[PDB]
C-alpha cells in the first residue's frame, strides 16, 4: 500500500511541475533513496507513464502552448569543448533535448539532457567530468548528434551558425 501511495504522489507531484524535480527531492519528500525514486519511475513507465528522467531530474512530458521548431543537428567538436558548445546552444534560447553518439558496441546511445539553463550546463559539465564522463569518447573523434527544440526556425538557425562560427558542426564532406 505504501508503496503505491508513493508513486501515487510522484504522479501528482510530476504533472503539477512545470520544472525537471530531481531524484533527490523526490526521494527527501517521501522519506526514501534515490534509488527507490529509480525503481518507482521504472514500474510507472512500465504502467505507461511517459516520465522521462534528464540530467536536471524527472519529467512528466506534455504539449506546449505553441508548437516548437525542432531540428536534428550533426555536431563534432574536440574533448575539451563540451561546456563552450552546450552554453552557446543555452545562450539563444535553445532546449538541448538530448545529445547522441553512435557507439561500435551498443548502437545510438541517446541521453536526455534537457539543458535549459547556464547553470543546467555548468551543473551537468561539473558532474561529468567528476565521473567518468566518456559518453563522447574517442570513439567517434567526438561526433554526435542533437535534437534541438526552439520557439522559432529563425532562432535555430542562428544558434546553429553560432556553432559553425566555433567549428561545432560536422562538415559535410
Ligand atoms: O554535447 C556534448 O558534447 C556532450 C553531451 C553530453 C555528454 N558528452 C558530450
Ligand atoms: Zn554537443
Amino acid at each position: 500500500i505504501l508503496g503505491e501511495e508513493r508513486r501515487s504522489l510522484l504522479i501528482k507531484w510530476l504533472k503539477a511541475s512545470d520544472t525537471p524535480l530531481t531524484g533527490a527531492e523526490l526521494a527527501k519528500r517521501t522519506n526514501v533513496s534515490r534509488q527507490v525514486i529509480v525503481q518507482d519511475v521504472s514500474l510507472l513507465k512500465a504502467k505507461n507513464h511517459p516520465i522521462l528522467a534528464t540530467a536536471q531530474g524527472y519529467i512528466y512530458m506534455k504539449e506546449a502552448n505553441t508548437v516548437q521548431a525542432q531540428r536534428v543537428v550533426a555536431c563534432q567538436h574536440g574533448p575539451a569543448d563540451m561546456k563552450d558548445e552546450l552554453l552557446t546552444l543555452v545562450d539563444h534560447g535553445v532546449l538541448i533535448k538530448d545529445v547522441t553518439v553512435d557507439h561500435p558496441v551498443y548502437g545510438d546511445i541517446t541521453a536526455s539532457l534537457h539543458l535549459k539553463s547556464r547553470k543546467d550546463v555548468a551543473l551537468f559539465c561539473k558532474r561529468m567530468e567528476e565521473s567518468n564522463g566518456t559518453l563522447l569518447s574517442t570513439l567517434t573523434k567526438g561526433v554526435h548528434m542533437h535534437t534541438l527544440e526552439a520557439e522559432s526556425e529563425a532562432i535555430l538557425d542562428e544558434a546553429i551558425r553560432a556553432l559553425e562560427e566555433k567549428g561545432y558542426l560536422l562538415n559535410s564532406f
